[PDB]
């Protein structure tokens, strides 16, 4: 019977799309963490949201990465950070150490700040498969705002993130991101 | 049971309404097709939308035709068109020839591309009813949208029009168009 | 269950459609004949058939009357020829006398040479409405042809015909013919 | 029960072929649409189809891309167009951005304009595999028609086509198609 | 299953058919009754009895009133003569009074000399419709006959008749009947 | 059950019964189509008919052919006429070329515009059996006529013809015909 | 419910014809394999195909042989060839050896190369009689075509063939062939 | 359930065949015996058996006698030896007596030594029928055979011999004889 | 049940075994097609069959590609010719054109004069994995042939072939079959 | 029910988690062997452990290997020590020989001394994948500890290793190791 619930309130509801496009970064050591759901701004708009909840019922990841002049590894981490305040989450809040083969945060993970969607590692060889992409498709859960614009203070619980580090600076990474959401 | 999921979803839901009124308009021979869906414009008014999609509860059609000079005859239209790309439909494709007495398009019928609400004849004769009028009450489906402003690029599938097409180019014609929706 | 069958046999067969349009004849005492089916001729384009034989799903016919000079009565009869052998049918095999009071011939509907679909008169008048109108739209059956071409001799048993026969020779009569079928 | 009326019907139904082949393409970045559906045209032969519509009870895509000067990434789009009406559609219907990486456009994927039926990206370097294939084999739908000829105009809803867009302007890609349909 | 007795023997037996016109008759005050099931007279034709009785399935009647110089109404009454022997029944046999306002004889419907079975009154305006007919179809019974020949004389219980009276002389008012019976 | 009506009817009903004999006609190469209905003329005999409708219980046909000079191929076809108009069929209606080895003519056997009862090939052989016959018996089905006389215009649907059709034009066939029909 | 089937389906799909005649060729020693099938060629016609698939309803050969000079014996072989490749057979394909008392070919018709639908040899006496006839009436199954026109290169498998192999050169024999088919 | 064997059985055992010709042979007055199932000799080709057995599942015999200068009497018989030791069975072993009325001899036939399969007399006239022939067709037995050639030595109990004797010692008849064995 | 019989029935049948190596064979543009099963011929060793049928309960197939000068693609196609009439088929009559990315030919495939086991794309690359190869294990059907030695007029229906296309003339491809099928 | 009993107590038990990196170390001949569990310590904090025993409820392992100079294999084994007494196992108790290629130690795992959980090799080409990574995660059992430092003397029954072994002593490999334990 709840499965006629669904067909019957999502039929009344607009499945609002959002398009992300992200390319040209270079790899880091370090790390980088992007925003991918805050693009969602406050308005009218079809790629845009009334109030600062907003359900999403399904999201799509694009990566691909390039080596150039060493071969390379390059570690895409797809999170949910559940416990935003208005920040950008930093590499060391995800990761044990900086380092591309470390382990995600004891003490961060216990508590349940982040979700972790999926974790790719591409490696890219200069004698081989110099390119290397992959796609993922996952379902969505609420996503809060702390803001109206597109800046950091706006992010807040549920928010999106995608982690991005690797061996080399010099290769090149490209991605994308979709999103498929009711706001109501 | 559905019948409560009915009553439970549109308590909760905003029944906008959008009137509209085209008055003083000459009968063409040629036939024009005149845009009723596109004044739901984006905004936060009663009478706008959210993003590009709407689903009309029921939608009203008010007609008049009045006759000068000569008796003639008013034929309106009342088509959906569920496969505009941005572009105000034209009258060759409802009809197989610009005449009043034509019939649908066989080509875009078959494809579905027009749906039929109510085709009205109005003979206004001199010397007898020089005035005749109908109102037609439907229950309304899902409107997309490709744009946010009232120009023709805005229409998308399910868009609202009316056909008129006659004898003469003396006659006065008027009209008026309102809609129940809701925008979640 | 035959039902069933319908939806599934019709769901695979193309509803060809063909259009007509017959303007600007005048009221006939003696009165006339027309071909409507007749213009459904071999090819494969959608208003086309091949071979000889085509099942009209339905098919609509519309007729006006205008007075002029004097008022009128404009008599329309909507038959079908189930044993024609490639003839346009004559008034009086129709009727039992060349008038529009007149009654449909016993000797030929007792042998259901004829079917009558619909059978209308009009009565337009100068001081009143000089303009009269109708439509009609039934389900269809059976059509047969003995040819290829538009011509009267490709007519055959199931063709479409419209008697058209009044009391004066000055009035303008109008009307228009779409038929539905499948071709297989 | 439905089941033996699919064989009782398709067993008396002309399960017609209908082969494609386009070869020594070059890569594009803004990309290209390709026509797949339009060569079938109106005829009595085994490639052709009588009126304007065909059920196509499945079809094959088969795509090969080369690597020439530098390594290069191929991306193939296999959609269906349901609201055509005589016009190949552009890139920008069907991606938010001309990249390579970009996702489907928010808002002719809201409407259903488009049905994704597989994309496919194709990663070829000079050190590794330089050439690289795929083939996908789907069952088809309705398939609509607004003209005759296998230009552009003759496109309706449930065209076929192919979109292809890459990060460079030296590869050669090569792609065929064939589809089974009934024409009845 | 009765009703597959009235299938098993109208299959075998002849529905002979009859057709009458009479037209050009001007309005009465006084009134006048016209004869319409004499003019089945004895032979072996179609339109003819063998012998003095036959059972009329159905029967048609077409009336149609003009109006001259003056406005005036046309009041047709269609009844059958249960009782007749040998002649043609009076306007005051039927009437009280012979006056198109009268109420029908009481003494004689009491006796049920007379069966009404359809009374139309037409009004006939120089400044609106000044032309307006009627069409009615009904099942009848056993009609006798108390001759061969098409006189008054001839006419039986069951006959047939037509009772024409207006409000004015100058009115031109015409008519049609046919009968389909069997006679065996 | 409806046994018992048959038997109630039938001994109710006086089954006239028709006569004809057509005896020293020559072998025709293009073929002769012969009347054997219409000798049923009307009248009160008990070889007549009342009306212009008749059902036949049944019917038999008698042929015999001779060989004169050569030996020769008589071919009888014994046929029903379901759309006569007032004319005896001529040959090529029958048979798609006037050769006694032609097949029955495509278009008007897919029509059903005649039935065909029994078709009787006769070779007679100079050297062997000089004379050869052959006698049919079937039941009979109702039988319309368009006029009263024994002329081919009051021939009409379910009309009974033979056709003849040789090799030679020097050989005698001789034929009878009898009907047992039921004129109520 | 399969029978519900076959009636509801072959209701709506035309019966095409298609007559052939073939007379006046001689009689043969070594044999002859004649085309029957073949003049099925593409187009709109009743007596034509679209595609190059048929179902054939059923189909009926008749054939007829003459004694001239001496006593001699026809034989008919009516068979099916199931394997074709654009080829008329050849006489040592479907006989052991080229002489009318010859059996099967054995390789062959272990293979189900040729379906053998009906044998028929006439004996045909100067002194008896001299001629001789036969009809066969069969149903038909499904008829594939390698091209379009009427030539041996369109034949496909399920063709339609019939082998003629006598004693004498003198003796004549004709033949004819009908097919009732279904084209969708 | 044993057909399901059988089906299942000889799907998986070739049905070789045999075909033998046998034509200009005059008529006897003593008689004739011939070998029939002889030809099928040691090998591995299609008309060839390994070993000395091989099953015939049906086999088919064809006769066909001529009257020359007087009319002659031509008697078949088709018989299987049961108990055959490498010889040709003689005429008195099957006959009473050397004459083609005699009947089948009495010590043989108790022994069941043959079996008769069919007895085929044939009466061919100069002054009618000079020609007549009949085509057996029956199923078959296990065959042994006595060697490996196809010299009477080789023949074993089945095996399958005609016998021909009549009247006249001019006629010439002719004859064939095909099998379908499985050889495992 | 039926498995009980597999086991009783193939427990007493040999399962012979034929096996077939091809090696060294270059590349080719236009393609080729190379016979598999006609090396079994007729004879009494275990790689030979009695008679001209066989089934074959399973084959293997076995191909290996590489690459020289220039990398390269090799198809090839795993077909059965159900209609073989001793010839090696063409690459026209398997392909629309004779590419290697050419689809499978409609009029061919629609007759099911062939039937595709497996199809087999390899792209070889210099810079890569030079060398690739694939086995396919697929059950085996009947197999007929027209001959005894192993020549293409041999062959039959069930015959197995295999296509070899490329888009390079240097390249080396080598191969191997294997078949298991009782011969009884 | 003991679903809800591990529901129940885990919900109360903190899930303690231990982050472990090991990177830049060279590939060995002889093979090293290399404590993982051991840097869980004694304390209070979220990495360590009270007392001796932990329950590790999973755990996470992560390999990269890189080649360097010459192609080579990387060998890596993770495995568990039940039966330790305070030391770092060696090479030769896990493998029969100090070689890559080398199976497990026969007495060893017949005891169960060691439990392999899982066993990766990875081979890196410097003319293709130069680099090479796999991750795997399992659950774990109880661990046990003799003593309350990092170092080997503290490693008890239940500890965790992984064994490094390869063909060249250039190659670069390195690893993360991940637990989630309960410590109650
Ligand atoms: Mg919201
Ligand atoms: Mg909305
Ligand atoms: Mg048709
Ligand atoms: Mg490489
Ligand atoms: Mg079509
Ligand atoms: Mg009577
Ligand atoms: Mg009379
Ligand atoms: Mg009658
Ligand atoms: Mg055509
Ligand atoms: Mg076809
Ligand atoms: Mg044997
Ligand atoms: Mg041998
Ligand atoms: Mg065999
Ligand atoms: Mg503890």
């Amino acid at each position: 019977t709840m499965r006629a619930v669904k067909r019957m309130i999502n039929t009344h509801l607009e499945h609002k799309r959002f398009a992300l496009i992200n390319s040209g970064n270079t790899n880091a050591t370090a790390g980088t963490v992007q925003n991918l759901s805050n693009g969602i701004i406050q308005g009218d708009d079809i790629n845009q949201r009334s109030g600062d909840q907003v359900r999403i019922v399904s999201h799509k990841l694009h990566v691909r990465g390039t080596a150039i002049t060493v071969s390379q590894t390059f570690r895409f981490i797809w999170f949910r950070d559940n416990m935003n305040r208005g920040t950008t989450p930093t590499v060391l809040e995800v990761l044990n150490t900086a380092n591309f083969m470390s382990q995600y945060n004891p003490i961060t993970l216990q508590q349940k700040r982040f979700t972790i969607l999926k974790d790719v590692t591409l490696n890219c060889s200069l004698t081989g498969e110099s390119i290397k992409d992959r796609i993922i498709n996952l379902p969505g859960q609420l996503v809060n705002y702390n803001g109206a614009t597109a800046v950091a203070a706006s992010n807040g619980p549920g928010a999106i993130f995608m982690l991005q580090i690797g061996d080399s600076l010099v290769g090149l990474w490209d991605s994308s991101y979709e999103a498929v959401y009711t706001d109501a």
